[PDB]
């Protein structure tokens, strides 16, 4: 009953651009809302977030995530694994290699997401959820070597499953650290469970 | 180790804006990025809130409550938890309750409140609580809940048992174009693997 009329450009940037989308409310009224679009995209979504349930034995299943200095916030964030899919990667693969990448651990698929949205009201922007093991005892993950890009300076924290939400608010009181929403949903989640 | 230089406008819709960010990266060399920001945040914590609203109701599962709207920057329909700007002054938690109510007709009770999480830390300084929220659908109150959906607001109440989120998510994604919510799908990704 909604839809796209026009799209006007704002302004385009090397890497966002901002537009002036006009559509159709279901009165039959026209509307104008400004979104965010990425300047270029061929995929079935522009990127994968990872959970990577590090499991070793006889120890607690760890989520690992990362700490990175996020410019658009002024400070640092923790966050699932993640990045851009290359023109041509499968969301799998893009998921395998950002994991060895930003953490140095190898991993296998264990799921993935449709495509879903991050800030739907701002932008375009959609991700492959991907659900990744490491087999924290093999010995290719013992000295996990991680890959970063140019311009990509990744710390890594490995937080335990079962108690996922209260180290995440530990982090938060004591380091001065922004949570990335997603972790924190999927952190709520695993204490609301049952 | 890292910090920002300078933020310098590019471009000033009347709600988003795009900014050059300058940055220092922990080598010490000067970089650049591209910032998303709204134009209008007041003195306050976070930009906005998104409700986890718990139905509970005697002799029912407890279900998840979510909302179904026509999203312009994406281009079509997303499944989100009830979600809206914090007004000036006004508290997450009553910005929480209000948006639930507003949305979905359903007056909640505060169970938790996030600290401040971000939405997308490689795009935009955009920031939420996430406010956990029983509805006691007992209540007379909560019987045939009325939205009281403010100008140009536009949402469908959907309501999923808990214990089945994920795969009533794929259902409906199965059914229909139609975007799932990356903290919605994250959320009911943790209550699987939990
Ligand atoms: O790329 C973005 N987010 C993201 C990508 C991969 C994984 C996780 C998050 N947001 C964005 C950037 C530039 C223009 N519009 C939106
Ligand atoms: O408002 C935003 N996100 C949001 C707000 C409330 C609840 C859920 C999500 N993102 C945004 C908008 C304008 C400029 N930059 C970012
Ligand atoms: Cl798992
Ligand atoms: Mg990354
Ligand atoms: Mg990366
Ligand atoms: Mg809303
Ligand atoms: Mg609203």
């Amino acid at each position: 009953k909604q839809y796209i009329i026009s799209e006007e450009l704002i302004s385009e940037g090397k890497w966002v651009k901002l537009e002036k989308t006009t559509y159709m409310d279901p009165t039959g009224k026209t509307r104008t809302w400004e979104s965010v679009k990425r300047t270029t995209r061929k995929q079935t979504a522009d990127g994968v977030a990872v959970i990577p349930v590090l499991q070793r034995t006889l120890h607690y299943e760890c989520i690992v995530l990362v700490k990175q200095f996020r410019p658009p916030m002024g400070g640092y964030c923790i966050e699932f694994p993640a990045g851009l899919i290359d023109d041509g990667e499968t969301p799998e693969a893009a998921a395998l290699r950002e994991l060895e990448e930003e953490t140095g651990y190898k991993g296998d698929i264990a799921e993935c997401s449709p495509a879903v949205c991050m800030d739907p009201g701002l932008s375009n922007c959609t991700i492959h959820i991907v659900t990744v093991t490491i087999n924290g005892d093999d010995a290719e993950n013992a000295r996990p070597k991680p890959k970063p890009g140019d311009g990509e300076f990744v710390e890594v924290i490995s937080l335990p499953k079962n108690d996922l939400l209260q180290r995440l608010d530990a982090l938060v009181a004591e380091e001065h650290l922004t949570v990335d929403a997603r972790v924190y949903s999927y952190a709520l989640a695993l204490k609301h469970a049952n």
